[PDB]
Protein backbone atom coordinates (compact mmCIF):
# COMPACT_ATOMS: atom_id res chain seq x y z
CA UNK A 1 0.00 0.00 0.00
CA UNK A 2 1.08 3.53 -1.21
CA UNK A 3 0.19 6.39 -2.96
CA UNK A 4 1.91 8.41 -6.03
CA UNK A 5 1.55 8.71 -9.44
CA UNK A 6 3.72 7.13 -11.83
CA UNK A 7 4.03 8.50 -15.86
CA UNK A 8 6.57 8.38 -18.96
CA UNK A 9 8.69 6.39 -16.25
CA UNK A 10 8.62 9.30 -13.79
CA UNK A 11 7.78 9.29 -10.01
CA UNK A 12 5.73 12.49 -9.40
CA UNK A 13 3.66 13.26 -6.60
CA UNK A 14 -0.08 13.07 -6.26
CA UNK A 15 -1.41 16.45 -7.48
CA UNK A 16 1.59 17.21 -9.59
CA UNK A 17 1.06 17.66 -13.56
CA UNK A 18 3.20 16.52 -16.57
CA UNK A 19 3.17 16.15 -20.18
CA UNK A 20 2.77 13.27 -22.25
CA UNK A 21 1.14 11.94 -25.33
CA UNK A 22 -2.16 9.79 -26.36
CA UNK A 23 -0.55 6.95 -29.21
CA UNK A 24 1.29 9.81 -30.23
CA UNK A 25 0.32 13.10 -29.80
CA UNK A 26 0.46 15.99 -26.75
CA UNK A 27 -1.25 14.66 -23.78
CA UNK A 28 -0.87 16.71 -20.90
CA UNK A 29 -1.76 14.92 -17.68
CA UNK A 30 -2.65 15.67 -13.77
CA UNK A 31 -2.15 13.38 -10.73
CA UNK A 32 -5.52 13.56 -8.48
CA UNK A 33 -3.86 11.02 -5.78
CA UNK A 34 -3.63 7.07 -5.59
CA UNK A 35 -7.45 6.35 -5.74
CA UNK A 36 -8.39 9.33 -8.23
CA UNK A 37 -5.64 8.58 -10.19
CA UNK A 38 -5.39 10.97 -13.19
CA UNK A 39 -6.93 12.13 -15.86
CA UNK A 40 -4.77 13.27 -19.34
CA UNK A 41 -5.74 15.35 -21.76
CA UNK A 42 -4.59 16.87 -25.16
CA UNK A 43 -2.50 20.72 -24.98
CA UNK A 44 -5.99 22.74 -24.06
CA UNK A 45 -6.93 25.18 -26.49
CA UNK A 46 -10.57 26.32 -25.78
CA UNK A 47 -13.08 23.76 -26.38
CA UNK A 48 -16.75 24.96 -27.82
CA UNK A 49 -16.75 25.54 -31.37
CA UNK A 50 -16.72 24.26 -34.74
CA UNK A 51 -16.28 25.72 -38.47
CA UNK A 52 -18.16 22.76 -40.72
CA UNK A 53 -15.38 22.05 -42.89
CA UNK A 54 -18.21 21.14 -45.59
CA UNK A 55 -19.23 25.35 -45.99
CA UNK A 56 -17.01 26.94 -42.95
CA UNK A 57 -19.70 28.06 -40.95
CA UNK A 58 -20.14 29.09 -36.93
CA UNK A 59 -22.09 26.39 -34.79
CA UNK A 60 -21.04 25.63 -30.90
CA UNK A 61 -20.68 22.60 -29.21
CA UNK A 62 -23.50 22.67 -27.32
CA UNK A 63 -26.06 22.96 -30.26
CA UNK A 64 -26.63 20.29 -32.88
CA UNK A 65 -27.83 20.87 -36.67
CA UNK A 66 -29.13 18.14 -39.13
CA UNK A 67 -26.80 18.21 -42.40
CA UNK A 68 -29.10 16.39 -45.16
CA UNK A 69 -27.10 14.40 -47.33
CA UNK A 70 -27.54 12.11 -50.66
CA UNK A 71 -30.82 9.85 -50.05
CA UNK A 72 -30.12 9.36 -46.23
CA UNK A 73 -30.99 11.82 -43.43
CA UNK A 74 -28.48 11.72 -40.52
CA UNK A 75 -27.86 14.12 -37.40
CA UNK A 76 -24.82 15.63 -36.97
CA UNK A 77 -23.68 17.23 -33.87
CA UNK A 78 -20.72 19.64 -33.36
CA UNK A 79 -18.48 17.34 -31.00
CA UNK A 80 -15.17 19.42 -31.64
CA UNK A 81 -13.81 19.52 -28.17
CA UNK A 82 -10.39 18.13 -29.25
CA UNK A 83 -10.80 19.73 -33.15
CA UNK A 84 -14.15 18.76 -34.82
CA UNK A 85 -15.50 15.43 -33.90
CA UNK A 86 -18.71 16.07 -35.80
CA UNK A 87 -20.56 12.76 -35.64
CA UNK A 88 -23.20 12.15 -38.22
CA UNK A 89 -25.61 9.38 -36.85
CA UNK A 90 -28.54 8.18 -38.79
CA UNK A 91 -31.81 9.83 -37.35
CA UNK A 92 -32.76 8.27 -33.99
CA UNK A 93 -36.71 7.97 -35.22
Amino acid sequence: SKPGCYDNGKHYQINQQWERTYLGNALVCTCYGGSRGFNCESKPEAEETCFDKYTGNTYRVGDTYERPKDSMIWDCTCIGAGRGRISCTIANR
